[PDB]
């Protein structure tokens, strides 16, 4: 027979329980069927890949859209899940409103610093309001919450956003403070990045948060992304991110992971799942199998491992390879294929 399909094989989160739960992001649509039965037997974790993003829940002020995000709280709920939060603050995926001043026009056009300073005040009333809103409604299901995702540029120093210009550092010191101050203190609060593994990205990310952590900003633990492919990043620069944070008395999750076939950015995308050649999926697998023996080998500093979707058939990899293939092209990044049947990658993880 074939490779046997996802719901038939030992169970992923099972393999690794006494050492990080195992996690899965999610569409609410992908709530039933073979998705769900995948996801209750193989995983003990679940994020919401967008339907808790803030410009989904609050798409204009005080216009609150639950429904999406609600079933995926029912489903955790359901079959005992924990449940990471995506995301509380973030340079994307936020409504236009937020920066828009009384007037109608964008708050990082002012030039009248009394007026700066007043908007200062009302776009972190606004994002304090946001969080103790969602915090209140979600704190007793919500088990890490990623405060602020992605305030780090590629660059090097802060991402200088509209967050960045209008509050300097100010709206990640207000956002962790009133996480801690709603979720209560068992709330666990991270500041998630991607390319965490580059170490100079690295460096920026540890200075940052040693200075928070001394202004006594309550920072729990770290996020990456791990969006990261066949050819990069190495494992020792991963091992060497891990440390780094965990010398700060931090947790380290794995958040987001899926590992590309390609490059960056991934040009000569297949076309088809059948045109990837085998010699493709057995350096995936053996990329998993390193990779995770270094999670289990650093298991008493990582608390939780998330993958970026379930099966190879719904993965925001596809869009990106066909913004960079002229509208066709497909990846296949995680152990499990676009049939739910498991890969070499699967059985390199589970052992
Ligand atoms: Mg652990
Ligand atoms: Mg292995």
């Amino acid at each position: 027979n074939d490779q046997p399909f996802a719901w038939q094989v030992a169970s992923l989160s099972e393999r690794y329980q006494e050492q990080f739960d195992i996690g899965a992001a999610v569409e609410p649509y992908q709530l039933e069927g073979r998705q769900a039965q995948i996801l209750k037997h193989h995983y003990n974790s679940l994020v919401a890949e967008n339907a808790m993003k803030p410009v989904s829940l609050q798409p204009r002020e005080g216009e609150w859209n639950w429904e999406g995000a609600d079933k995926i709280v029912e489903f955790a709920r359901k079959h005992n899940m924990e449940l990471r939060f995506h995301t509380l603050v973030w340079h994307s995926q936020v409504p236009e409103w937020f920066f828009i001043d009384e007037n109608g026009n964008r708050m990082v056009d002012e030039t009248d610093p009394e007026k700066r300073k007043a908007n200062k005040q009302l776009l972190l009333e606004r994002m304090e309001n946001h969080i103790k809103t969602v915090v209140e409604r979600y704190k007793d299901d919500v088990t890490s919450w990623d405060v602020v995702n992605e305030v780090i540029d590629d660059d090097g120093g802060l991402r200088e956003s509209e967050w960045y210009q209008i509050t300097g550092t100010d709206y990640i010191k207000v956002a962790f403070e009133t996480a801690r101050k709603y979720g209560g203190e068992e709330a666990k609060l991270y500041i998630n990045d991607y390319n965490t593994e580059n170490p100079s990205k690295r460096d920026d990310l540890y200075n940052l948060v040693k200075d928070l952590l001394e202004q006594g900003v309550p920072i729990d633990g770290v996020g990456h992304q791990s969006h990261i492919s066949i050819g990069r990043p190495s494992i020792e620069d991963t091992r060497a991110s891990f440390e780094k944070f965990t010398s700060l008395g931090l947790d380290n999750q794995v958040t987001e992971l899926d590992m590309s076939l390609y490059g960056w950015p991934p040009t000569g995308a297949y076309t088809s799942y059948d045109d990837i050649p085998e010699e493709l999926f057995q350096a995936q697998a053996d990329r998993y199998d390193q990779l995770f023996e270094l999670y289990e080998e650093l298991s008493a500093t990582i608390s939780s491992v998330t993958f970026w979707g379930i099966a190879d058939n719904h993965t925001w990899l596809d869009d990106r390879a066909r913004e960079y293939n002229n509208g066709v092209g497909v990846d296949a990044p995680f152990v499990f294929d676009h049939n739910y049947r498991v890969k070499p990658a699967y059985w390199r993880i589970i052992d």
